[PDB]
């Protein structure tokens, strides 16, 4: 079958693109390899919590895993599971594990909701060919409104047990001269206040986030994708994974698409063709499709920048042991509200999330997800033998990121007479987790693999829309940037190309 436009994936880039295509009257099919998350499970909820992981937690794994930072307290709840089309996929490369969402809404299903604009001067540094005025005057505000970004009530924040953990780190940071900032979110903070009051079913306040939130979080299925479906011009097919892309002889695109069940069994393989093809399969998924197409000869005119320029947004996790007089609380909202902004665009920059921990008892640990400025980049290299695009990143490539995170938290420790935890990541003494990524960026970089609007070099009517466009780093949690860039891009593409 033929459809005018196909969008691969249903994350941020995809969702923006499909909404605007549908509003423009372009009949659009979205193909999502994961599930539509709307069926109550065996506990009556759609998603499993972090204290009760089951097969819904994991994309085709045989055992649940603890949230990073929390193995010491949450390994006790791990269990063997059947490989299943669950919501969170730990993708293992040789020296890097990248975590991604799988389902209608992509990473919006599993992420912490943190909705942050990058510093304009940093945006201008990383993407000098893009008009920063339209981004800050038009596309960032548009994204914030459509995403349903909202702001925590500061009096509630100050008073509630559920944010003690955040207030402790604010106080400790302050002794080192370092400031915090409130971080806007797509989790409804009014709902969260009502959870604390016992008035509505808990989600953030019942140790849910990374395997989905049963309530409160305005993931993309509720925002952009609901609106896209509302146009009457967009449909979504789930458990459909695009495997290959080719150009037809008349300049359209044809896809091989596998349909599976939730156990992973192959039900059918279909050919889908289109006029306009939009990739929204993520940093990993879009890049793999294009590297595969180049190196197996189905899109032979793709350039050498396809696959290049990947970075983990400088992601590093670390933790501090608090004084006994500074407990962080047994009750910690799963949605962060505060960060430490020590980002000045130099190589010592750090923007850190003050991360909650789900243990549910007092541990005195403060956890942080640092975002750093590390120029190292990796490349996805096609392995024809296994048919996989393998990220060649080495752990030593994160040394600059570790060094920046360590310098910042050493200041905090010095000012407070505290030490790191060394036991949260494995039994070897390791204070800094340096081989994970929640924020994969790059692989199909804007202006390198594509033009300045994500048009893939070498091809007409072929677009990349997602985190693969970003040059490895944005200095903040990335989805607002992905969303705003996608607003900019699809608007231009519809005007000039469609
Ligand atoms: C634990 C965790 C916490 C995070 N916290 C935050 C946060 O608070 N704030 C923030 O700004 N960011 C956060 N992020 C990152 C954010 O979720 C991520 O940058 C965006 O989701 C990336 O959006 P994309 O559109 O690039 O991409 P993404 O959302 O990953 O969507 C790609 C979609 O394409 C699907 N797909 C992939 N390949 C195929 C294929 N071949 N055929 C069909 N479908 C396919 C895939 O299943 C998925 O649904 C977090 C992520 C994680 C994992």
């Amino acid at each position: 079958g033929y459809v005018p436009a196909v969008v691969i994936g249903t994350g941020y880039g995809a969702a923006v693109s499909a909404l605007r295509l549908g509003e423009a009257g372009v009949q659009t099919l979205m193909l999502e390899m994961g599930q539509l998350w709307n069926q109550p499970g065996p506990d009556g909820n759609i998603f499993c919590g972090m204290l009760n992981p089951d097969k819904r937690s994991s994309w085709f794994k045989n055992r649940t895993e603890a949230p990073l930072g929390s193995f010491l307290w949450l390994d006790v709840v791990n269990r063997n599971i059947d490989p299943y089309a669950g919501v969170l996929d730990r993708v293992n490369y040789d020296q890097m594990s990248v975590y991604v969402g799988r389902g209608v809404g992509g990473g919006s299903l599993v992420n912490g909701g943190m909705a942050v604009e990058p510093k304009r001067s940093y945006f201008e540094e990383i993407l000098p060919r893009v008009d920063s005025s339209e981004m800050y005057d038009r596309y960032f505000p548009r994204a914030n409104s459509m995403l349903r970004v909202n702001h925590i009530d500061t009096k509630w924040f100050e008073d509630t047990e559920w944010y003690k953990f955040a207030r402790v780190s604010r106080e400790q940071a302050g002794k080192a001269g370092l400031g915090t900032v409130f971080v806007p979110n797509v989790y409804d903070f009014g709902y969260m206040q009502r959870e604390a009051a016992g008035e509505v079913p808990k989600s953030a306040l019942a140790t849910e986030v990374i395997y989905g939130n049963n309530h409160g979080k305005q993931s993309l299925d509720k925002t952009y994708l609901a609106a896209a479906l509302g146009t009457g011009k967009v449909t979504i097919q789930t458990l459909h994974q695009v495997k290959t892309i080719r150009q037809t002889k008349d300049g359209g695109y044809a896809l091989t698409v596998e349909q599976k069940d939730t156990d992973g069994k192959l039900l059918a393989t279909k050919e889908i063709s289109c006029r306009y093809l939009f990739l929204g399969a993520g940093s990993l998924g879009s890049t793999e499709l294009l590297v595969r197409a180049r190196d197996t000869g189905t899109l032979p005119n793709l350039n050498s920048e396809v696959g290049a320029g990947w970075g983990p947004n400088g992601n590093i996790m670390t933790a501090r042991a608090n004084h006994m007089w500074n407990p962080t609380g047994a009750h910690q909202s799963s949605i962060p509200a505060l960060g430490i902004d020590a980002w000045d665009n130099s190589d010592s920059s750090v923007f850190a999330e003050i991360a909650p921990m789900p243990a549910g008892l007092e541990t005195w640990v403060s956890l942080y997800l640092a975002i750093t400025k590390n120029p190292q980049r990796g490349t996805f290299v096609y392995d024809a033998a296994t048919d996989r695009a393998k990220l060649n990143w080495t752990r030593d490539q994160n040394a600059p990121a570790v060094n920046a995170a360590k310098a910042l938290f050493d200041r905090i420790n010095k000012a407070n007479g505290t030490i790191y935890r060394y036991d949260l990541f494995g039994t070897q003494l390791k204070a800094f987790a340096d081989d994970f990524c929640y924020h994969p960026l790059g692989g199909c970089v804007l202006g390198k693999a594509t033009d300045d609007y994500g048009r893939v070099a070498g091809y007409k009517n072929l677009y990349v829309t997602d985190g693969s466009l970003i040059p490895g780093s944005v200095g903040v949690n990335p989805f607002v940037t992905i969303t705003a860039l996608a607003e900019r891009n699809v608007e231009r593409i519809i005007k000039q190309d469609v």
